[PDB]
């Protein structure tokens, strides 16, 4: 499976399925990290430049900025959860054994927090260091490894949360709700769509909350829980949207869509015969996406192709 591209602070683009490629912004290959047949996730990158990915066969890899392996942490259990960093360089990821793992920067385990469901989603670190993850419900964990609270969207699984500047926590649920949750874990409001949601919410522009639906619409929800607009496409939106520095809302599905803050279409980018990943956007405004045959595309802000890369 191709991962969402990630842009390091220095502009390097990291992408790939079971190889981790590091690409310079001019489209040349910098290095190639290979860990075996297993897909690795999009990386999280620490303040000191260490690159972390999880592999499907249960490793957390720490990789140096030149692509050499620094260490590996082994669990022997499936990982679909992409790692995140917080609380002074701690690395967290979810396991199919049901634990949230916390790993120290030296590759030793800090703690593991047990749950009764596989954690398939990416954890989220709040400004106060709370670690959140969505699975059979929304879990909030303290940095010390103790439970802070749990929020239930009834019976149904929820996505990883988005957290606003004012501390509101948002998740979507499989049955089609967007939930707004207060910092203390109590429900603020809910918004119903009546169709499946697998897309996670993102916040941008004037605290607006965006998510995709299996009805094929991109939804934009005001912070009071009322609908701002919906944008129709011909295919379920299963991936999570992305907000650029100019407020454009992007999402990847059968092609790459760019939507203006007002809900109108900005442009469409097609990657030939292939569906595409979630995009990444660089500070200079270049958009990156991978097609499912493994082409990394660099796309200018106006929707024209800047370059493409496949090894």
């Amino acid at each position: 499976i191709e991962s969402t591209p990630v842009i390091g602070n220095d502009g390097t683009i990291y992408f790939g399925s079971n190889h981790l490629y590091a690409i310079n912004p001019d489209g040349t290959e910098k290095w190639n990290f290979y860990a075996g047949y297993w897909t690795v996730t999009r990386p999280a990158i620490s303040e000191d430049g260490t690159i972390y990915v999880t592999s499907l066969d249960g490793h957390l890899y720490a990789i140096n900025p030149d692509g050499t392996e620094k260490w590996r942490f082994k669990t022997g259990k499936r990982i679909e959860s992409s790692p995140v960093i917080g609380n002074t360089d701690t690395i967290y990821f979810g396991s199919y054994d049901g634990h949230l793992y916390a790993i120290n920067p030296d590759g030793t385990e800090k703690w593991r927090f047990k749950t009764n469901k596989a954690i398939e989603s990416t954890p989220v670190i709040g400004n106060d260091g709370t670690i959140y993850f969505g699975s059979n419900h929304l879990y909030a964990i303290n940095p010390d490894g103790t439970e802070k609270w749990n929020f239930y969207a009834g019976y149904w699984t929820v996505t990883r949360p988005a957290i606003s500047e004012d501390g509101t926590i948002y998740v979507t649920s499989l049955d089609g709700h967007l939930y707004a949750i207060n910092p203390d874990g109590t429900e603020k409001w809910r918004f119903k769509t009546g169709k499946r949601i697998e897309s996670s919410p993102v916040i941008g522009n004037t605290d607006t909350i965006y998510f995709g639906s299996y009805d094929g619409h991109l939804y934009a929800i005001n912070p009071d829980g009322t609908e701002k607009w919906r944008f129709k496409t011909n295919k379920a939106i299963e991936s999570t949207p992305v907000i650029g520095n100019d407020g454009t809302i992007y999402f990847g599905s059968n092609h790459l869509y760019a939507i203006n803050p007002d809900g109108t279409e900005k442009w469409n980018f097609y990657a030939g015969y292939w569906t595409v990943t979630r995009p990444a956007i660089s500070e200079d405004g270049t958009i990156y996406v991978t097609s499912l045959d493994g082409h990394l595309y660099a796309i200018n802000p106006d929707g024209t192709e800047k370059w493409r890369f496949k090894t």
